[PDB]
């Protein structure tokens, strides 16, 4: 009566690029209250600051590269999706990148999740 | 004031962990329970015994690591994420990425299970 976590993941992770391609300004819309958003820069937390945040990066013409994908079921029906690849903006150059999310159950509508967790940190600003 | 600090259960969860690493590796399997998954370079073995069939699979022999930074934030039901970076020495250090998920015991907090544990060297993808 399950999803595939594993699915999941790449489905999450499609929907997320094409968003942060099309219209990365109701991306805030896939996190709840108590959320956290990274992209050493400290993490940011919940809706009206994580959609503040993805603001203050002009994302724009924004390209990715998903190399690999890993999702697996964590505590209480949650999904984890670990995600290497490469990422644009204003297609400029193509940076490495090494990224977390945890997906939980939004609990409203069943089968339907929320970003509780989006930890993404480029290889190039920690290597 | 009434849960541990995350990034605090990260910071010092890597320690053991990776230290646990180099030191025995046939220790490891204390650090999971029977709903863990472990997956290393790929479908993920459950348990404590297969994870731990699993770790000695991989001959940790004076494993050399170095963590390069750490993220680790409260998930769902009192959950610590945690997301490393690294390079890891088994020998040239290889850039890696690992993914855990620590979980609350239950009985008691400030006390927690390996719920999942991903790992990818980055020179495998890409
Ligand atoms: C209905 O609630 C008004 C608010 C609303 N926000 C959300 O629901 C947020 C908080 N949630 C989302 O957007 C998530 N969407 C879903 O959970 C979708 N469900 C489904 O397709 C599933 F049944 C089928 C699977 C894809 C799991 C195989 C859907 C259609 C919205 O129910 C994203 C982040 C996701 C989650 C997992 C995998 C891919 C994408 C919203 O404003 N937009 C969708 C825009
Ligand atoms: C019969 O044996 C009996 C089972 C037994 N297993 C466990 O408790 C497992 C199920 N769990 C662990 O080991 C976890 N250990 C802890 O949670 C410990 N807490 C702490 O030191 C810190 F959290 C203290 C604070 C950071 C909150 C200020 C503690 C004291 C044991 O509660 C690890 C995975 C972890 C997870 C997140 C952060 C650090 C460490 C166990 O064997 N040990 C505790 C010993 C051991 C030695 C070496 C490796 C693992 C376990």
């Amino acid at each position: 009566e399950k999803p595939s976590p594993l699915l999941v993941g790449r489905e999450f992770v499609r929907q997320y690029y094409t968003l942060l391609n099309q219209a990365p300004d109701m991306l805030h819309r896939f996190y709840g209250k108590n959320s956290s958003y990274v992209h050493p820069a400290d993490a940011v937390y919940g809706q009206k600051e994580i959609h503040r945040k993805v603001m203050s990066q002009n994302f724009t013409n924004c390209h990715t590269k998903i190399r690999h994908v890993d999702a697996h079921a964590t505590l209480n029906d949650g999904v984890v999706v670990q995600v290497m690849g490469l990422l644009s903006n204003n297609n400029q150059a193509l940076r490495r990148f090494m990224q977390t999310f945890v997906l939980a159950p939004e609990g409203s509508v069943a089968n339907k999740f929320y970003v509780h967790n989006d930890i993404f940190r480029y290889q190039d600003e920690v290597f």
